[PDB]
């Protein structure tokens, strides 16, 4: 019993491509910390992201500075989750409440213990699994992370709970409309 939104997305995009070039000639790579699974679900279905106001300025500057020299990749993790949940490529500058276009590439859970040994010299040598939102990963360590994420034989992903997130979204909209209506 697959959800029609997810079947449409899977037919229109090649998630988790078996051929992905982790050994980047160029590009910049940033950590994205999401506040919830629900935000990841929206990002995948609508191909957009919003960071904080400071986070949006950092990402906007990197995208415009990259000027299509190469990609800007985003490594997603929800706060407190203990795994990374995928990778998207940033696909537009920030549009202003800033949003920007993203293209999701990997959708798969990679547990933190697979990436913990990789430390970020530009962030007091802490593990990449201990980053804040829009932490930049140096190029050579980004290749190592992308190599691990790309080849990891995942057992699950947010797609396994897709219908649950769809139902939560639809219920929340109705709850809000009714509340707004009682406020009249
Ligand atoms: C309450 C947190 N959250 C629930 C879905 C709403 C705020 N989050 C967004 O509105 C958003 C989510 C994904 C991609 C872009 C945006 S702008």
């Amino acid at each position: 019993e697959s959800h029609p939104v997810l079947e449409k997305l899977k037919a229109a995009h090649s998630y988790n491509p078996k051929e992905f070039e982790w050994n980047l000639k160029s590009g910049r790579v940033f950590i994205i910390k999401s506040y919830s699974e629900d935000d990841i679900h929206r990002s995948i279905k609508y191909s957009i992201w919003c960071s904080t106001e400071h986070g949006n300025k950092r990402l906007d500057s990197a995208f415009r500075c990259m000027s299509s020299k190469g990609p800007v990749y985003l490594l997603f993790s929800v706060n407190g989750s203990g795994h990374f949940c995928g990778v998207a490529e940033m696909k537009s500058p920030v549009d202003y409440k800033g949003k920007f276009d993203v293209q999701w590439i990997f959708v798969k859970d990679v547990p933190n213990n697979q990436l913990r040994h990789i430390r970020l010299e530009n962030n007091d040598n802490k593990p990449v699994t201990n980053s804040r939102d829009t932490q930049e990963v140096p190029l050579e360590k980004a290749k190592q992370v992308l190599k691990i994420i790309s080849s990891y034989k995942h057992t699950t992903s947010i797609f396994d709970d897709f219908a649950h997130y769809e139902k939560r979204q639809a219920v929340v909209e109705v709850v809000r409309k009714e509340r707004q209506s009682r406020n009249k």
